[PDB]
């Protein structure tokens, strides 16, 4: 254990802590619905537009702690990489650090892959925002969030999967720092897992010590991670036929599920994909994703 | 040539159709909240797609007749502001002009003081331009869709189209003076201002078809004149008087007058400079 990979360890385990506290405010976050609607068909009712306001300034604080946080996600994830992609797989000598560091790297995607579920299924936090900027500018004409980082938070929101997009960048600008390091490395860290991920869902018999909800849960959702920063940072990608992912296999563990347990993840692998829509990519996998 | 007024008024005639589509517009508001809650229900994302299909439609429309409106004006421009003004010889001309540019804005208005008050259109595309990116997959069937996006962003997105469309056609008609243009504006705003206070209370000016004509108008052309006129319509010492323009919108129901208001607060140039009175700013807040 180096004195730089216990402060990786540190510093990702502080921001890991703090990830499951992001996702009680997301999961609570009420939106500012109602308030907008009305306060913009009745502008001239003074009344509506106060209403508006004092719902959707406590929605836009936790807008603003998530979209800060995805930033410290964000150095967290390219910190990993770094610390686990240089030293050779050692099975035998250094294991502890490996699988540790292999433990947070699934615990950032878990995070990740969960918030972003939740966003996709909440009407409100676009408009919530959207509302916002409009207002401030008005109260700015009289006179913090200043203009540059309100357009950034604006993208992230935009975005179908932000947390996981924010990841996908984080990964291809590792690559890009490291080019000294063979792109292997990084890629088969992901597709190993991605392997690893399907095993524990696929392998174990039928109501086993391995077959619990919180298991299933957990190995889909660092999979379909995985899975998805593998397609952006690996040359040929994920979909491609003979691929070490095998796209088909891990789209079919997905239907297995639930349909409202996954619905998320197929999302995911819709929308924040770079390969999907190649003409290179077997139309059963497309017709899986229709 | 006379083609140019004949090009405009089959323009100014299918202005009053686009305004009753937008008065019309459903919007898919209810059916994409619940599609959204309930990704995994097929049926609740049937709705949805089906409900939004033709309001995109209609929000496609709104759009191409833009660009439309944004030609009719830089035609309306370049008859108006090329000739010395006529005050006996060549008025009937002038004024023919004139009141179908004062149409013009009265439309501009009229459609963003609605589009303000829908709630459903820019979610509608935005669910749209998802839903699209899904169906692409399969290949069940772009640039526009990013003008769309844009144009549907703004505040008050026709008369942006007329702000842009006039910086534009000062820009590629540098061999005229500036005034030409803005004076164009100025006097129309000073002229909507004397029909709104000099006429007595009970009068035949005093009807609310002349009121809401005039304050539509009148609010347009100062718009345009604080995007293009280098001091701006806001200035201490401008032509404009943006302090008496306020004053006119105040004396109004509030109601009849909150889309106005909107945009001066969002669609101007010079509002926010610090050298705009506070009094201005007091009053816009």
């Amino acid at each position: 254990p180096t004195e730089s990979e216990k402060e990786i360890y540190n510093q990702v385990n502080v921001v890991l802590k703090d990830a499951e506290g992001i996702l009680e405010d997301l999961q609570s976050y009420r939106g500012a619905g109602h308030e907008i609607r009305e306060a913009i068909q009745h502008p001239a009712d003074e009344k509506l537009q106060e209403k508006a306001w004092g719902a959707v300034v406590p929605l836009v604080g936790k807008l603003k702690k998530f979209y800060e946080f995805s930033q410290r996600l964000e150095a967290a994830l390219r910190g990993l990489l770094g610390a686990l992609t240089s030293t050779p797989y050692s099975p035998t000598q250094h294991l502890e650090r490996e699988q540790a560091l292999a433990k947070q790297f699934a615990e950032i995607l878990h995070f990740t892959l969960r918030f972003d579920e939740l966003k996709m299924t909440n009407p409100a936090i676009q408009n919530d925002f959207s509302y916002y900027r409009r207002t401030l500018s008005r109260m700015r004409i009289n006179n913090e969030v200043n203009n540059e980082l309100a357009n950034r938070m604006s993208l992230f929101y935009a975005e179908a999967t932000p947390m996981l997009k924010t990841l996908s960048d984080a990964t291809t600008k590792f690559v890009s720092e490291n080019k000294n390091l063979p792109i292997e490395n990084t890629t088969d860290c992901l597709s190993t897992m991605a392997s690893v991920c399907r095993v524990m869902l696929e392998t174990p018999e039928y109501r086993s010590r391995f077959t619990n909800e919180e298991t299933v849960s957990f190995c889909l959702r660092v999979m379909v991670g995985v899975i998805i920063l593998y397609d952006h940072v690996h040359p040929v990608g994920a979909f491609a036929k003979t691929s070490k992912i095998d796209m088909k296999g891990c789209i079919k563990v997905l239907k297995d599920q639930p349909p409202n347990s996954v619905e998320g993840l197929l999302n995911a692998l819709r929308y924040t994909t770079k390969h999907l829509n190649d003409e290179t990519t077997s139309k059963q996998i497309r017709s899986m994703l229709q």
